[PDB]
């Protein structure tokens, strides 16, 4: 009926902090239907777990270049090895060539949800940054190492509803890569499980023809 | 990772005309996922049907009630029985008295794509009252007799996302009923097999948390 079989791809994973959380959920669900998974952890929980998936990597995704980490972040975090962006990326490329699936666990509370005055230049730009770009550039960075008919999937929780479709249409002449996005609600009770079968859902050949959709896993808050 | 076990539920497809529509298809896949498939069909298609689902209804979705069948359509059609939407409504509740799952199939070509200065009133209300419509209807006769937390689906093929969403609220409100719709594209390509595919995982408990979705099935053709 909805048969999925990974075995033969492998996935990045980014954004896994916690147990409870939809990244590790999606981890599971993808491993479970055979995928080889690799992870991205935000560096800290990373040592204490160096020390489900087949491979995991220290990832602060916001961060693309070792130039962007301030001096502070640097050395702090510490005998780590590379946790931007653009050094996880050449790391799988080396370890595993090319991958098949994309995905990043983007959780954003706090701003992008205060109002407007009572915002600040920083802090706002801290959330897009935060929010939406990191996005932009992990896909920007592991789309060049994507199999073509690859599919990346963006998970948000707790109005990217563009750059989902824009980036649908770059990836999609680039390298015919599916990219959508989840929009989830904090975990009518809705389980990790509930993303994390609509994410598999995405991300297998069972939604081939679907690139740009956003799909709101809120029990219907969103528009309601 | 995506079971789809629908042994103890039954649905009622409206539209299923040809053998190679996205309609067909969805039928065949509830019933492989052990759902009881009853189906409505155009009245001139069902007496060749007469002589995948487990019953199926003559059904003119587009006649709400008797009184709304003119006289050439009346004399025609004919010996079929009571083909109106109320009227195959009450039927189902006689035979089976509650569905679970509630799918139309909408096909609607040049009408409603052509230019406004382009058409006449009586036949742009002619493709609003059966391209959209028709959905709110069969949703308004079918809803009294859907078990709480059923889940209905419109499918429109080869606008209606607002229309969408607030079926998905009143519907909501009232039995607890999910409303999605697939917005396919006619028939990697794209075959019944990827809509009847989208359209059993909406309809699933694994669409559980997703309500007033409207997904495209088109590759990417809409958003991009």
């Amino acid at each position: 009926p909805l048969p999925v079989d990974l075995r033969g791809k492998t996935a990045f994973v980014a954004g896994v902090a916690d147990s409870n959380g939809y990244g590790w959920a999606i981890c599971k669900l993808l491993r479970a239907a055979g995928a080889r998974v690799l992870v991205g952890t935000w560096p800290p929980v990373y040592s204490i777990f160096k020390k489900v998936f087949d491979k995991i990597y220290p990832l602060d995704a916001v961060f693309d270049t070792p130039q962007d980490v301030p001096p502070e972040v640097s050395s702090n975090y510490a005998g780590v090895g590379g946790f931007t962006i653009s050094e996880v990326a050449e790391a799988v490329r080396a370890d595993v060539g090319q991958i098949d699936i994309l995905v990043h666990s983007l959780a954003n509370g706090p701003e992008v949800t205060k109002p407007l005055l009572q915002t600040s230049r920083k802090g706002y730009l801290a959330a897009v940054s935060s929010s939406s770009y990191s996005f932009v550039s992990l896909l920007q960075h592991f789309l060049p190492l994507m199999k073509e008919g690859g599919s990346a999937l963006a998970l948000s929780y707790i109005a990217l509803e563009s750059d989902c479709r824009t980036l649908a249409f770059e990836a999609g002449r680039a390298r015919a890569v599916r990219v959508n996005c989840i929009s989830a609600g904090p975990l009518k009770e809705l389980e990790s499980d509930d993303v994390g079968r609509a994410a598999l859902f995405l991300l297998s050949p069972l939604a081939r023809a679907v690139t740009g959709a956003t799909l709101y896993v809120d029990n219907g808050l969103h528009a309601m």
